[PDB]
C-alpha cells in the first residue's frame, strides 16, 4: 500500500495507456499503480483519500484468486477499457459516476471462484440459494461491499449518505449488467432506442442502458487487443473453462462442449459464433451511441477475419 502511494508511471506509458488497444500485460508489477493514475486522470487527485484508495486497491487484489482468466489482470484490464472510454466520453458523465465506474470495474468479478452461473446453479451451490439471477455478479457486488466496510477502506466517505446510496446503486447496476445474460435484452433495447431516435442520455433509464452496454464492452475488451494478446487471452479463458469441464465430469455431469478440454478443435468455430453473437453487435451499438468508441469496433472486427483465418487453415506460430 506505501509503495503504492509513491508510484510514478513511466513516461513512455502516459501516452500508450490513453489507447484502447492498450494491453496492460507486460507491466505487471504496475498494474496497481495503473489503477491509481488511471482514477487520478479521470477523477482527479482528490476523488478518494490516497491513503484508503491503496489500501482498497490492495485488498481488492489480494480478494482475486489465482483462477486462470477472472483474477486481478482481468479487474485491471477491464477497468482500463473503462478509462479510455470515460476519457474520450469525459463530459457525458458525473464525477460520482467516474468514480462509481472505475471502482465498479475493478471490483466486478470479486472473489471469482472460476465456476459460472451455470454450475452454481445446476449443483445448487450456496450462493444459486441466495442469489437466484445474475448469481456471480450478486456475489461480486456484496464482496465489494464488504471491501467498503473494512477499517481504512471506505474511499466514499467523501461523500453524503445520499451520495454514498447513489454511487453503490451505480455499482451494483454496473456489475449486475456483466452477467452476459441480461446484455442480449439490453443490447436489443439500446440498438431500437438509437434506431428510433429516441435514445436520451438525460433520461436515467436509458443512461443506465448505456452505462450496462459499457460494461460488456469492457468485460470483453480483450477481443478488442493486437491479435496476439487476444490469442494468449483466449487461452486462459479456456483454461478456466475446461476446469469447470473436469469438475463436472468428477461430479458425474458432462459438461457443454466449449467446458470440454476434449473438444479443444471446436474453439476456433466457437469463438467465430462469439464475435458473431455477442462481441461484434456490443462494440457496434456502442460505437453507433458513442463514436469515439470505434477503435473498439475496428480491433473486434480485425480480431474476428484473424478467427476465420485460423478457421480456413493460414494463421502464423504459437508460444
Ligand atoms: C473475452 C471472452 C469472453 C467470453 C465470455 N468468451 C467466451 Br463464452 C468465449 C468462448 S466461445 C466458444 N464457444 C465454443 C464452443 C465449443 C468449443 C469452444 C468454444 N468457445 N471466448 C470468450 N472470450
Ligand atoms: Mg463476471
Ligand atoms: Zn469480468
Amino acid at each position: 500500500w506505501q509503495g503504492l502511494m509513491q508510484f510514478t508511471l513511466p513516461v513512455r506509458l502516459c501516452k500508450e495507456i490513453e489507447l484502447f488497444h492498450f494491453d496492460i500485460g507486460p507491466f505487471e508489477n504496475m498494474w496497481p499503480g495503473i489503477f491509481v493514475y488511471m482514477v487520478h486522470r479521470s477523477c482527479g487527485t482528490s476523488c478518494f483519500e490516497l491513503e484508503k484508495l491503496c489500501r482498497f486497491i490492495m485488498s481488492v487484489k489480494k480478494n482475486y484468486r489465482r483462477v486462470p482468466y477472472h483474477n486481478w489482470k482481468h479487474a485491471v484490464t477491464v477497468a482500463h477499457c473503462m478509462y479510455a472510454i470515460l476519457q474520450n466520453n469525459h463530459t457525458l458523465f458525473t464525477d460520482l459516476e467516474r468514480k462509481g465506474l472505475l471502482i465498479a470495474c475493478l471490483c466486478h468479478d470479486l472473489d471469482h471462484r472460476g465456476f459460472s452461473n451455470s454450475y452454481l446453479q445446476k449443483f445448487d451451490h450456496p450462493l444459486a440459494a441466495l442469489y437466484s439471477t445474475s448469481t456471480m455478479e450478486q456475489h461480486h457486488f456484496s464482496q465489494t461491499v464488504s471491501i467498503l466496510q473494512l477499517e481504512g477502506h471506505n474511499i466514499f466517505s467523501t461523500l453524503s449518505s445520499s451520495e454514498y446510496e447513489q454511487v453503490l446503486e451505480i455499482i451494483r447496476k454496473a456489475i449486475i449488467a456483466t452477467d452476459l445474460a441480461l446484455y442480449f435484452g439490453n443490447r436489443k433495447q439500446l440498438e431500437e432506442m438509437y434506431q428510433t431516435g429516441s435514445l436520451n442520455l438525460n433520461n436515467q433509464s436509458h443512461r443506465d442502458r448505456v452505462i450496462g452496454l459499457m460494461m460488456t464492452a469492457c468485460d470483453l475488451c480483450s477481443v478488442t487487443k493486437l491479435w496476439p494478446v487476444t490469442k494468449l487471452t483466449a487461452n486462459d479463458i479456456y483454461a478456466e473453462f475446461w476446469a469447470e469441464g473436469d469438475e463436472m465430469k468428477k461430479l458425474g455431469i458432462q459438461p457443454i462442449p466449449m467446458m470440454d478440454r476434449d473438444k479443444k478443435d471446436e474453439v476456433p468455430q466457437g469463438q467465430l459464433g462469439f464475435y458473431n453473437a455477442v462481441a461484434i453487435p456490443c462494440y457496434t451499438t456502442l460505437t453507433q451511441i458513442l463514436p469515439p468508441t470505434e477503435p473498439l469496433l475496428k480491433a473486434c472486427r480485425d480480431n474476428l477475419s484473424q478467427w476465420e483465418k485460423v478457421i480456413r487453415g493460414e494463421e502464423t506460430a504459437t508460444w
